[PDB]
């Protein structure tokens, strides 16, 4: 209701309750602290959408035992048919790594090296069974042609730097940076660096296979760096799996600089900030964040943001003070989805780390002046002929001026709730299909909720339409989005199919 | 496509067609000239849309068959249904008047007074028969009480003025302000003051019945004053002409001060540029003119301007060189229709007159900013829940978003359509209706162009709807507003009967 | 006060008083009717501003005459320093022409044309003492090269036309396409056509050569239709009139599609608009004008625009009622000076009507949206680092903030007041000069007010500009701009010289 | 550069450096990790601009030596006047408190309390020597009045919480909400309460009287809750403290929902954010926190925010990794100085973590819209005849105009370099003084640089006021503002004083 920005913030009030609506979607990651089908109907009742699964650790016996088990939690609540949840299956790839061989043989022994000293690296496989204070063997055969002189070489996580010297043929000689502990089989990064290896390694063929049987909602492909890699992942899944949705996850430099080109090639963004801060530097972080969630905003296409739980430096006191700054910066940059990694896999307290997610997520959209927001995506926005983005339109501009409590959208594919949504309406978006897959993916998309319909197809299909309207009605008002005479917005097409919505009616609710 | 409005005037091309679309209405008047059913068949050709009659002369048996031939002509093109076009008939009542009594008895002598020369005004009707340059007798019973010491008279369309300099009881003694020429029965006209008259005249009790028989359009009311004499008219057209639309007259200062409660209570004001200007001084008439515009387009309701034909004051050349500055500033005012009085009634050369209106009207529209007044009057319009205001507002955004070249209103009392109109979108609006007098008075409204439906109404309601939408699409390819495989808005309502317009659909022109 | 343009219409009020400050000049063309020392004085208090002389008739002996007399009327009051007001001096060129020959050897005789008749032309010198009904001689020895098969040609200000039928060597065969009288000696004109005549013609560098001599203002350059053109004219005024500001009159289809280089190399423009409507199709001219204006506010130079007085084409009542929408269009589409040429010259009350166009200009500044237009100007403005404008910037923004009634801009060639006019500030900027032909020329720039300073040259710097400050703001308070303890911004330079202003300072009045 | 904010987000580079300027204030706590004339100089190197110091912990005796040390390193750099840097001192108040009496007598026993069991809170002095798991003494003798039923209790930070069950006349029956152990001497925090406890404690009065003495630059007042209880602290500094600015901290509902009265009272706020988060739920301090500094920036008023350092919740690696989210934050927020508490006073590393507040404030200025900000300020501006307001927006203009690089300022009180400070103008304002006073309390205001200027009040004032430009000019060209040959603004007034400020000059840098 506000001219400006400045007043829009003078006028946040503390005395007053938020909507029960909850436009970002809730993505949690499943390990053992969390694999059991009580611990999982419980996470789902308090807001759990998608539930990821790392290819990292684990075998293919074991994950298909998690997917098995997700699937049952999910299952137990479709007996109430109008308060059944959907709830999407993802999976993230182990991604192509550099690792160094084990130190004096053994594996579990620990060589300490100080600052200054010089130290050879070798590509040559004599060494890998033994590496010294003076030798490393790197499993990158080709790391001499991408490193130059003067760039810099991370040892595990950033713990040993080492500034490159001299550069040679098969060996590198460099200074030592930071001093630390070498372990045997730690991961090498390379800052700077536009690195060579392929877009999916040996493992991760085996996997996308095992995730395309398994029937999976959408992959996480892992260290992206151009448009060709993002389609080398789409060869793989098929033909079979080629509703499957492709996440690029950006974790460089060249991904970075390189987004404009990702983006068009990929289904959505996700920005691994643990991962990007290794590479780039920690005041960088910041501002590579923003820029690529206002890029996937301006866009239409939905961003996930990996967060984390922070705790007070200084500790004195005894409660833990699980600070949630980092995950209500995200929901105001406008992120679709948040997700939460260790708190959940492996953690303590899983179910209290999702309800902290909610309540943050919930009270964060207060702060957000969605008006210029609104405004500003209707600008940047081309003059076509295509009769649904022209529907589409009408819809939200219809919903301010009547201040409609909804819009509902019959979809298939989902892409008639995708052009309503990226305006960012005020209203949620209900979408109701008959496609299961569909409503599992739409978890993606910030502000609409799916709902599946169960019953059979009749026999004339304007009356077939009238029912899923219908549905559709039940539903918001069970879940508390809109009472009896109130006003909702409805969206639909002229023939059965996909790619003909062309009408909006505004009624009464029954 | 400016984002300023100096930047739109900087682009403006000499070099470049106009679209065939008229969006500007055009009233003529009918005298002795154009009484003809031959002049009158070519004027409609040439672009009227409205006939208005002047019940200031001629009887009752006279206008009679004026309003027959004017029929006559508009009949003679409803043979091809597409290619007809309605014609309005409307009404100027006479209006309340004060008059002087008979000069020197004969009634066509002159007497002439010189600036100086004291005289009494009498109301005693003595005098009514010998009025000398000492002694005028005028009609109006009440002068005494209206006017003040100070206070200005003026006598036949502002040629002589009084000024007050004794007052009486039932005489008032007069300096003379101007020399001219006292003539019989001249009309007297008194600024600044708010004066007793009726509302009706007891002439007007009778032309107002004689327009409800004769089934005129709408009734022009002269010297309306309060937003009371506006209620009176409405009683005198009873329950029989309840659909007839009343407009306004403004011409006093004391109606253009209690403008708002006078618009209110009307269907539309006209601004009688003329009469305003004996009353008010010149260089104001511009002002209050550019001022009651602003309101009507502020508040959705239609406002015809009374212009006239201008020539250069030094005149050397032959050539009459017809100047219509005056027609295109209205035009660009964001008047409704224009009005031409006496070029077309008595004047030598009628069609010339109306050819030249259409010319002007259809080219000054290039020059309105029309981007910054649609965007203007969308934000000062208020939320509500009524469904037809809500489907109005999405067919227009609709609108700008495909480019459409139309927008298909089916309408019973017009209604629809005005809400549409209010926002002035960049396409025209085709109204199409069954109901010949609803065709009729849509010729007020800026950018509607109605088309009426002659065929008989179908058995299923479903299938009659899809007849009236086809015809609309063959008149509109017919005049040629768009072409085949182009995109148009319709917008109609879910039952039969008025009041429940709620669908928008976005269709190919087939 | 408000925020759009509908609420600013909507706003204004016709029982409120204007500001005695009148923004834009007003020029007079001095002919016959005012050719003396008493009605010269009298159109000074009046409030005319520049003199226009037309070198079309008399002779140099007879147009020095006037000068003399309009300097002395000028000087008359220079005896109260305070009251002196400066009056301009141009002159318009004739311009070249291109004329027919004798009609039957006589002159005086008249051959009337029918349509369709055939007629031949022929540019040999034999038939230019005798010209038929058959046979027409013109001047222009060129004309065939320029007009091509299907080109009109107007004879006598647009009279008769002729459209060309057959195009050989030497000769033109032209039907006839309008009937008239054919007269000795008219003026041909040829649309569409890229005309080959000099920039000057022989009579005009004697007359352009004379005016420099006499020491005018401005000269007005007639007939402009190339960048090349006008650098043609400041090479016959020479290295003498090098301070003479050139206006070049735009007259053709030429001249308006190449308007931009001619806007570049000139000092200011003038819309000729009897000129341009011969040439041009009457409903254009409309159009062409406007975005003339346009351009030249957008670039910060000075546009006069050539009005007339209109009266009612349907003539009953004896009053002329001068009707000035004319002179009331242009002050609003943002002209600078407007003009008066035959109502001035040879019409029987010029008085009367200096008083109209002074009345017009004055009432007609209140409905402009004066806050839309200043935001506007000050958009497109680049980024420079010169402090002058740096300066400007900063008087007008401080000028809104605390409401002050004036800028007082010292100044020598005008420089530094242009600059601060550009951005159209509420307040009135008075220029404080020494020079006599800066303070003349400053009418031309709309809300400019120049007073000239007669006083002896101070010794200390310092104390010479706080002389003529203090002048400056004697003269504001006579002239009632603001009162004793109101605020004023005055503006400066740190040494003596042009080119060097950089101060600004907020001063109460003393 | 951008027209909207969501095209500036997009352009954000991670390949381009920041400037040398850093705009927010630093204020760093002294306690015994830092007293040392060793660690301060450093400090004082690495940016930091105030010295808190905590009236909390120590004596009179121990904090005076650390004011001392605290000027000795300061005056260390004033032998080079160029490079000198001005240093300010704050004193925190403790605050009037609420605490618990001794358990069990010894003072060092504690005894642990499960949930469900009933305790009796005492106001009678029997009791305070002994306290057990069923009695509880309490300090606040009107604790009965304030508290209603249903009321909640805090003890020790928010570990026990205690519900209000039955309420008697000097006796409290409390459930038990949270289980923990109570010590002996714990603070009381009473949610929602409008407590009734004095503005200054008896101890404070001594500090504020010591404070004063010692000569001190602010004041932060603790727990202010209304407009009189800062007209209290006024009072107590007298007249001879009456420069000392008082800074009110918000730590209660109450000072919440009345923060409009102390704002006008105060000088400045601080938004005291670990106190805040112990009184209101976690995630409504985020949302009060952005409510207070909009309400700061509009008022033109200055807003501390006191920040802490964070980690990562699951921790494996060995690394701190120093999140500093929480501090760019309040960057963006549009916070004046930040705070940084216990990292500096008793932590082992105080040097590392004043180096992070500077690097982490410089870079996240990258990403404000600064240029909305600046609009939205200059709007909500009112019309006054203030000289020196019309100088500052003036000079704040002509700045962007010119793209110049600092605006200087002469200032005695600060006053006027406050008024320019509060547009945000792109340059840095450097503020030129002789009173030192003025020079330390510029560090409050966000993008002020002040300079002190040592030399001898020259004879003539014109000459003085142009050694005090100049002077700033070397400091500017030195710190690496601007060179040779750029352009600044120069603001001052016409005779000396305070409250003259009228004069703005643009300068080319000698």
């Amino acid at each position: 209701m506000a001219d400006t920005f400045l007043e829009h913030m003078c006028r946040l009030d503390i005395d007053s309750p938020p909507i029960t609506a909850r436009n970002t979607g809730i993505i949690c990651t499943i390990g053992p602290a969390s694999r059991s089908v009580e611990t999982l109907k419980e996470m789902i009742k308090s807001g759990m959408n998608v539930a990821r699964l790392n290819f990292s650790h684990g075998t293919h016996e074991y994950h298909a035992e998690t997917i098995k088990n997700v699937r049952t939690a999910t299952e137990s609540f479709a007996s109430d048919p109008i308060l059944y949840r959907p709830v999407a299956v993802a999976l993230d790839t182990k991604g192509p790594e550099i690792r160094t061989g084990l130190i004096k043989g053994s594996g579990t022994a620990e060589v300490e090296l100080k600052k200054g000293a010089t130290l050879k690296i070798t590509l040559d496989n004599a060494y890998m069974e033994k590496c010294d204070e003076n030798i490393l063997w790197l499993d990158y055969k080709n790391i001499c042609k991408v490193v130059e002189v003067g760039s810099k070489i991370y040892v595990d996580d950033g713990l040993i730097s080492l500034q490159v010297k001299q550069k040679g043929a098969d060996f590198l000689v460099t200074e030592v940076e930071n001093g630390g502990s070498l372990g045997s089989k730690k991961g090498v990064n390379l800052p700077g660096a536009a690195v060579d290896l392929p877009a999916v390694s040996e493992k991760d063929i085996q996997d996308l296979k095992f995730g395309v049987e398994q029937d999976v909602d959408m992959v996480f492909a892992s260290f992206i760096r151009k448009a060709s890699d993002v389609h080398e992942v789409r060869k793989v899944l098929g033909e079979k799996g080629k509703n499957i949705k492709i996440i690029s996850k950006i974790e460089n430099h060249e991904g970075v600089r390189r987004f404009d080109e990702i983006l068009e090639a990929s289904d959505g963004i996700m920005v691994a900030r643990g991962d990007l801060g290794i590479e780039i530097p920690a005041e960088k972080v910041f501002l590579a964040q923003k820029m690529m969630i206002g890029r996937c905003n301006r866009a239409g296409k939905p961003v996930i943001c990996a967060t984390q739980m922070l705790e007070s430096m200084i500790k004195k006191p005894r409660p833990t003070r699980a600070e949630g700054s980092d995950v209500a910066n995200a929901v105001l940059d406008g992120a679709d989805c948040i997700m939460l990694s260790g708190e959940t896999a492996k953690g303590d307290y899983p179910l209290e780390a999702v309800r902290m997610q909610h309540l943050i997520a919930r009270e964060a959209e207060a702060a957000i002046y969605h008006l210029q927001l609104f405004e500003e995506l209707r600008r940047l926005a081309p003059i076509t002929s295509d009769p649904t983005e022209a529907t589409a339109v009408g819809a939200v501009e219809a919903s301010f001026k009547c201040c409609s409590g909804a819009i509902i959208v019959l979809t298939k594919s989902g892409r008639s709730a995708h052009q309503v949504a990226r305006y960012r309406p005020r209203a949620p978006i209900i979408a109701v299909t008959r496609n299961p897959q569909t409503a599992r993916q739409a978890h993606l998309y910030r502000g609409i909720f799916p709902v599946l319909c169960k019953d059979p197809v009749q026999e004339a299909w304007a009356e077939d339409v009238d029912l899923r309207v219908n549905f559709a009605m039940n539903v918001g008002k069970a879940r508390g989005f809109f009472k009896k005479g109130d006003v909702v917005i409805v969206l639909t097409g002229w023939r059965p199919g996909s790619g003909f919505t062309n009408t909006m009616r505004v009624v009464p609710v029954p």
